[PDB]
């Protein structure tokens, strides 16, 4: 099965920025569509950001927009979220995901930290 390695994140200051990367391992052009989900206590997990196999077509939830980016690195099957004008808000636990197949259902990655304070 398709495995996902997370890096990046952290504690950072309101305002600043942090930048998460996640690699399907061991993959070269890899075909998954690849993002981030995000999970705080109590509550399920959300999707933050999705950008396809090319690169062509991204997705961003509403409370990001215009603060996040999400790009990819298709030869090094890694995308990479920057994210900007970080808010408290934004503190949970990150988590890359890819999908199974068609279903619906996904493969995620270990989950990285953000904090923001």
């Amino acid at each position: 099965q398709v495995k996902l390695e997370e890096s990046g994140g952290g504690l950072v200051q309101a305002g600043g920025s942090l930048r998460l990367s996640c690699a399907a391992s061991g993959r070269t052009y890899s075909t998954y569509a690849m993002g981030w989900f995000r999970q705080t206590p109590g509550k399920e997990r959300e999707l933050v950001a999705a950008i396809n196999w090319s690169g062509g077509n991204t997705h961003y939830a509403d409370s990001v927009k215009g603060r996040f980016t999400i790009s990819r690195d298709n030869a090094k099957s890694t995308v990479y979220l920057q994210m900007n004008s970080l808010k408290p808000e934004d503190t949970a636990v990150y988590y890359c995901a890819a999908p199974k197949g068609h279903t619906g259902d996904h493969y995620w990655g270990p989950g990285t930290q953000v904090t923001v304070s």
